[PDB]
């Protein structure tokens, strides 16, 4: 079954990674990423393939938001067995200056134990949209 | 490391499940779902929790699209180790009558081996959106 030691390690990886995002610390954001990470981000493109391309995307995103930021999580679920792990959570984000602009997105992350370390091999970030308006829904409750 | 036998089983589960969706076969859609499945769907709500609630959502979605359908996949990646598995793929969908309405979404699925069977414990479906327009982007290439 599941490994509580691995799940504890994944939870700590997530804590430091979230903190890196809030600190705008790019080296900390990408440190746990596998070289062949595949990421589905919430915006702009269908996917990013490989750490170099996804780094370039993070660098662009980072430079393009001045001011304070909300980046916090709710309903974290973590499962880990052997060399594979999965986590998912709801992620509140937006401008720390204005909470009228701060909503929930969804997150899923896949991890693999390699070189004696857990690395992120996959991320999927998104907002749901409305069928009729085809607009992203940002004001929804968990 | 990874189990090729488990990954072969997960690939077959995915093949039959996709077919169930195209056949509008609700019993086949939900058959592999764990009772406590957590799903982030592409539309309408942040999340659905539990098989009963997610079944109700599938039933509503299903009844509300007449006509033929595209539901096919590209770039399937599957990893499995012990009692946990992860898959992700790009999913082309839309009206089979009109290909002007047929685009790519992203899919991530988490699986767990329990009761001697693989069950789906998590799904995340989405489209990316545009920052400026906040509209879902449906015409993007893989």
């Amino acid at each position: 079954g599941m490994s509580t030691a691995a799940e504890s390690e994944i939870r700590q990886l997530i804590e430091r990674w979230m903190q890196a995002v809030r600190d705008r610390d790019i080296p900390g954001i990408i440190a746990p990423y596998a070289d062949d990470i595949v990421a589905f981000d919430a915006i702009q493109a269908l996917q990013f393939k490989g750490k170099s391309a996804y780094t370039a995307h993070w660098e662009m995103c980072m430079g393009m938001c001045t001011g304070p930021m909300v980046f916090e999580l709710a309903q974290l679920t973590v499962h880990a067995a052997g060399d594979l792990a999965l986590a998912h959570w709801l992620n509140r984000c937006g401008p720390g200056d204005d909470e009228s602009q701060c909503g929930f997105m969804r997150a899923t992350v896949g991890y693999r134990r390699q070189g004696g370390q857990w690395q992120v091999i996959h991320e999927h970030w998104s907002a749901p949209f409305d069928m009729e308006t085809q607009k992203a829904l940002f004001d929804l409750k968990p």
